[PDB]
C-alpha cells in the first residue's frame, strides 16, 4: 500500500537515484509498476519481486512495451539472490516489514548498492549508533539519507513523511571470524549491560582509548574501537 503515482513526483525521486543503463536491478515490491516502468528505461534489466499476484499482472501490463524485465510472484524474504553477479536494488517498501527486508537484502544478498524509500523515522534510526540494527548494518554498508519524500506523494496518505536512502556495500569491518562475538557485543552494548562486556577499568580505558567523551553520542568508528578493545581484553 501507499503507492507513488504522480509522474511529476516519480521523476523528482528518480533524479536522486543514480542507476545506469548497464546495471541489473532487483525491485523489492512492484506496486502497480510506477517505478518499474522507470527502472526498465533507465537500467539494463529489472527483476521485480512481488508477493501480490494481481500487482504482478498490473505491473506487467504497464510494461507491455518493454522486454528487459521479468516479474516474479515471490516472497522477498525467501528469495535467493545471485551469488556471482553485480546488481543493485531499489524498493518502495512497507513500514511493517522494513526491518526484515533490509536485513534480508544487506545480509542475504550481495547487491553493491541499494536505494529504498522508507519512513522518515525509520531512516533516522538506521544512522543511530544507539540501536542494534544500525550497528549491524554499518559493518556491511555505508548508509545515507538522500532526500525527503512528503507523505502527500503517497496514497493512502501515510501519517508521517518518508525518506529515500542509499546503502553502499563496502569491505566488511567485521571478519566472519568475529561474527558471534560481534553480535553479542552489539546487543550488550545497546542494552547498556556494560558489566557483561567490560570490567570498570577496561570500560574507562576503552572509552578514553576510543576518544568517546559522551556515551550518548558515539560514531561508528568509535564503536568499532570499543569492539576491538573488547577483543583484546578477551584473548
Amino acid at each position: 500500500q501507499n503507492f507513488i503515482t504522480s509522474k511529476h513526483n516519480i521523476d523528482k525521486i528518480m533524479t536522486n537515484i543514480r542507476l545506469n543503463e548497464h546495471d541489473n536491478i532487483f525491485e523489492i515490491g512492484s506496486g502497480k509498476g510506477h517505478f518499474t516502468l522507470e527502472l526498465v528505461q533507465r537500467c539494463n534489466f529489472v527483476t521485480a519481486i512481488e508477493i501480490d499476484h494481481k500487482l504482478c499482472k498490473t505491473t506487467e501490463n504497464k510494461l507491455v512495451d518493454h522486454d528487459n524485465f521479468q516479474v516474479l510472484n515471490k516472497d522477498i524474504l525467501q528469495f535467493k539472490f545471485p551469488k556471482n553477479q553485480s546488481y543493485k536494488i531499489f524498493g518502495n517498501i512497507p513500514y511493517n516489514i522494513s526491518t526484515d527486508i533490509i536485513r534480508k537484502i544487506v545480509f542475504d544478498s550481495i547487491a553493491d548498492e541499494i536505494y529504498l524509500i522508507v519512513e522518515y523515522g525509520f531512516a533516522k534510526r538506521l544512522l543511530n549508533t544507539k540501536r542494534s540494527l544500525a550497528l549491524f548494518l554499518m559493518a556491511e554498508v555505508d548508509i545515507s539519507i538522500l532526500s525527503m519524500v512528503p507523505r502527500e506523494y503517497f496514497h493512502p496518505k501515510p501519517k508521517v513523511n518518508s525518506s529515500l536512502i542509499r546503502l553502499n556495500r563496502k569491505k566488511s569491518r567485521i571478519s566472519h571470524k568475529d561474527k558471534q562475538k560481534y553480535n553479542y557485543f552489539v546487543m550488550k552494548w545497546v542494552n547498556k549491560e556494560y558489566k557483561k562486556i567490560f570490567t570498570k577499568n577496561q570500560f574507562n580505558n576503552s572509552l578514553k582509548h576510543a576518544g568517546i567523551d559522551d556515551l550518548n553520542n558515539i560514531s561508528f568508528e568509535q564503536f568499532l574501537s570499543l569492539f576491538n578493545s573488547y577483543k583484546l581484553f578477551n584473548k
